């Protein structure tokens, strides 16, 4: 049903390409992953997910080699979903080159997207476990953001690379841990289209512990064991926290121009990036902070002029996971 | 030329698949990885200049079959060899066995002489581990492979997953290294290869490094900073440097008849495993310790009643990168 | 002692697996069948040969109780492990739409003969020759047989049976592995079994759309009870006929297709007594590539043992087979 | 959840073993097999009272290594038709009437279920057929061959004449000949036909039935049409079991229920062969519906007559009002 043709990067190792749907001629993203065919994860979590922010899954279906062998004939997997040409990791190398920052509405459109999805994947009791900006599908036309690449998604029970966006309890090889990881991440992409490159960047997990203490300040006992337990009394050197308003500082003087976008963008950036991972902000619950209060006035437009995408219509499940001051805020 | 049939695993990033060569009738190993024909691939001009008896040959390559599309699928053809020191390792695992002495010798020794021709050529594998040194069981022949990483260090440059492995000053942000690293990787391969686990094992960058101070003590103000100079005033907690009788205190216990075996294996061990990467024990002049020994002698053979595999037709390039001290005690 | 892993697949009447022996770190087979005095051990026991499976071992194990129950016991046959059949080498082939080399096929039905000569030799008859027994080494190319689980001295396979088997007869003789070199020998040239039928009826038929009709006499020789039963008339093709289309496309201006043919009607006869015994067969002129010094695998490497004739082997070849035989 | 025990023997693949249920103590059979899987979808299908039950399944790893077992877990019953056989056999006697009628009609009409869901079970024989000597209870088992047949085992003497000739396609029909071989062989104390190879069981078959013909043979397998045979004659099955008939006699209608029932069995043509829902209305199974009737032991008689709406669907008229008692 499909001509597959021209290689879309990597997913989750497995191979992402561009095809065809013949029957409708619409293209589509077709992630081909090598499985045992007697249960694959990422697909029994993909058949789950129905949400405006997330990827849909379109079609799935085993190639077939027809090498018959005792003992592996292989097999693949092919996934099929939704093609979207874009990610946020693009759209901000393309202002990046330009020497531009991202304009505040954009910053807005995709952080609110990408807390939402989170959101729903969290209530459904699923964590992504790896949001970067190379994961987050965008559409330059709608500004419509979709999560996607769930290869390391997963139901946390109860008892990975890319380094720049992992929650410190990750780098101290916490045995445990929660969803929370990810609103760590939210922080780091926020945090990276506010400053137009990554807030922690450091090559190895040493690296970028210091980093984030270089900013966050040296972490409490009591910070630490809600972290990582076994390194409850690790010390690290006394570190002062720096404040967001200096890191930025550059960036408020050259850009801000009769905002309070930088107040709420800086807030918002405090309340995700906390080394308790229980203090976090969570996700839908970040929904009706005062950065996005702009996207629920009716007569904000996309800078094309055009519409903004899905952004209210809630579900309940999505509801039921909003505290009740929540529920009243994000009315538009 | 070939028939192309399972798939043996994921190598560095591509897929291995076994192959049968039409010609010879023999079996192969084909590493299909994504590449761009616009640009050089790194591991394959490596390949294309290895001979060595503990090296994978390299047999043949070859590219498979719009604009937009650049991407391509590079084939390289390997030799093939059925097991790996990993296989090996989890195989006496399972028995409640440790590998006999003769093989720990057999595979630490071959891997020292690939890993010293290697560096004569100013190569640096920076990837080993029990799963890249492929192993025949009937011969006890080890060869290095898995050159998806590999490099010719070149001072002034600068981010690999594998985890057990890897050197003090790789799990530090040090952006500057040496050869050493490989010898720090061969250390925790003797180190499982007479444990039965790894001697580090830690699931992240800062486990390891935990897990390496509490054995090998809190590294030295100056041992640290010839790892990475950034962090020379960073103090950890002080731990006392552990003795490795006391880590295989019930290995030396069940082995009866301790010989210097294991005598000869620890003082390896230590002369590997060592912080400052200067001052750790150089492959080629590895063979000449003590602990090989029973390779040089004539009546020595496999468990199997077989001869031993080639260890001693040095090339003329193995000599000159050898002091002379260690030539007359290798030469048997 | 022993470290129990892969499963490779099924033998005879059990399940073979891969196994590490400790001492080693060799890898070998075990073949675990029920012992509910195995006639197989007895057999494996006797045989010593470059090209038969080495018995390396073998062991009992029990599950359950005794007198209350039956329990079980199982004995397990541990043997030298090779990694491929001539089944696999011949699929491999196949899926890439070529001819096995002539030097491989020399190399294969050659060490087959000579196993099979040297287990005739000792009286014994294996009773199930196949592609899937004959191991092999692709680095090597070494042949040994193995799968005694049918041995005997005196079957569910049909595609390599001999036609004296499939008409019911209850006696018969060590000439039914020799139709079997012959159809393995037919596989390695035409790319299919050369009789492939699904059952013990159709297959006589593809049979005799080749062979021809067999006498009066010659049917009295395979089945007796089968004499005055009269098949239907077809006229006896030619190999050359069979395979004048593979003939064609890999041409060359060498003489082992004609050798290789030659060699196939003298193994599949009708008349059991008049096939070409195994070590008689490695004088013909098939094989005489293989005994010229300047000959390598493919490869470039050396020729695997082909000529260290033990002293029973040489008393079973007839003196014009010895002085061809010994380079 | 299980004990694993004694060892019972080899299904279509794979070992059976006894084994004991840890939460009842009950009895149970399981079938390991080395793996979706087409036995365990069928098995899954089946509800009667004539095939074993399944249970459980479940998979069991050992090994992790890069480059599985099914246990399927079934009712266990301690017989077989080929073992009450053998001891009828070394008892020099024949299997009485009542338990050929009851063991004949329960196979029917498990093959009868079988086909109206569209499964074809290919290799029914006297070792599938279990049987408990207490109730003489025959259920079903062994579907390691069955199959859907949306248009290659060793099995011998209960093989339709289209399966010996290799036929690429046939019919649900070839269990219809089976069930003839078994009732067959269950009057006479032997295979009815019993050869080494498929040549030497043809031979047997058309001593018997006579030489086909040509449109007969095109029923089978379309090859093969005015090919061999010589003109053989058909032989009487009365003239078979004349030996049996005289030291019985009974002045009963039993044998002559019986061979008549044999040959709308054992026909050439697969269409021709009686359907096995509609042979339990055949005059053979009378006594299995009178109600002073009860097993030789005085126990009552087992399962029969309460059918289901398919069982029913797949009855003649005339058959209905002849199978409900
Ligand atoms: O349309 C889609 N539907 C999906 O599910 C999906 C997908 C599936 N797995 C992953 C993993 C990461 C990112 C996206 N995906 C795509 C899909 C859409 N592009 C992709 C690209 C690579 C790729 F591999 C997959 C996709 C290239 N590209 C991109 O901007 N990149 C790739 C990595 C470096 C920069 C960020 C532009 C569009
Ligand atoms: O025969 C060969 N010639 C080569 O060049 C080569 C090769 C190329 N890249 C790599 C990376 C790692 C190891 C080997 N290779 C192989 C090659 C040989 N096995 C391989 C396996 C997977 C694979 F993907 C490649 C190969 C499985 N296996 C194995 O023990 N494993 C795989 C990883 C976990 C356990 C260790 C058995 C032999
Ligand atoms: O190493 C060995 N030493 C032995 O004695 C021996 C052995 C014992 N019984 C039999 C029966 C048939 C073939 C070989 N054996 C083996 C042995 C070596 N492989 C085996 C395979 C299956 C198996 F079941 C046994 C073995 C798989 N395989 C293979 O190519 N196949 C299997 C059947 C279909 C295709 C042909 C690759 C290697
Ligand atoms: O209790 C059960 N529930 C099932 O499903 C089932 C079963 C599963 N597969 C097969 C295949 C053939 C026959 C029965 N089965 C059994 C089961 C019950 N016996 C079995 C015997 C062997 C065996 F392997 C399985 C079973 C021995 N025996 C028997 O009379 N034999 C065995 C073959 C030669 C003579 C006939 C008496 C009881």
């Amino acid at each position: 049903t499909y001509d597959i043709g021209r290689v879309l990067g990597n997913g989750s190792f497995g191979v992402v390409t561009e095809a065809r749907c013949v029957d409708t001629g619409e293209v589509v993203a077709i992630k081909k992953v090598l499985q045992d065919p007697r249960k694959n994860r990422e697909l029994d979590i993909m058949k789950e997910l129905k949400h405006p922010n997330v990827v849909k899954l379109i079609d799935y279906f085993y190639t077939e080699m027809g090498e018959r062998d005792s003992n592996d004939h292989n097999r693949f997997l092919n996934v099929v979903m939704e093609h979207i040409p874009e990610t946020v990791y693009r759209v901000m190398k393309s202002f990046l080159r330009a020497n531009q920052q991202v304009p505040f509405i954009l910053i807005k459109l995709y952080t609110y997207q990408m807390c939402r999805a989170l959101g729903y994947l969290h209530a459904l009791g699923i964590c992504h476990r790896d949001i970067k900006p190379q994961n987050l599908l965008v559409d330059s036309r709608t500004h419509v953001l979709k999560l996607c690449d769930f290869g390391s998604a997963k139901r946390l029970v109860p008892g990975i690379c890319s380094r720049f966006y992992r929650a410190p309890e990750l780098m101290l090889g916490a045995s445990e841990y929660t969803t929370a990881i990810d609103v760590w991440s939210i922080g780091c992409v926020l945090g990276e289209l506010l400053l137009g490159r990554p807030l922690f960047a450091g090559e190895t997990s040493v690296d970028q512990l210091v980093k984030i203490i270089q900013i966050l300040g040296t972490p409490s006992r009591r910070q630490m064991s809600t972290m990582n337990p076994n390194y409850t009394e690790f010390r690290f050197p006394d570190v002062k926290p720096r404040e967001w308003k200096s890191i930025f500082a550059s960036h408020i003087a050259s850009t801000e121009t009769n905002d309070p976008s930088w107040d709420q963008a800086l807030d918002l950036l405090t309340k995700f990036l906390r080394y308790e991972p229980g203090e976090r902000l969570l996700p839908l619950e970040a929904l009706a902070h005062d950065f996005f209060d702009e996207l629920r006035l009716p007569s904000t437009r996309l800078p094309s002029g055009g519409p903004l995408p899905e952004l209210f219509t809630f579900s309940q499940l999505e509801l039921q996971n909003m505290s009740p001051a929540a529920q009243v805020k994000c009315i538009p």
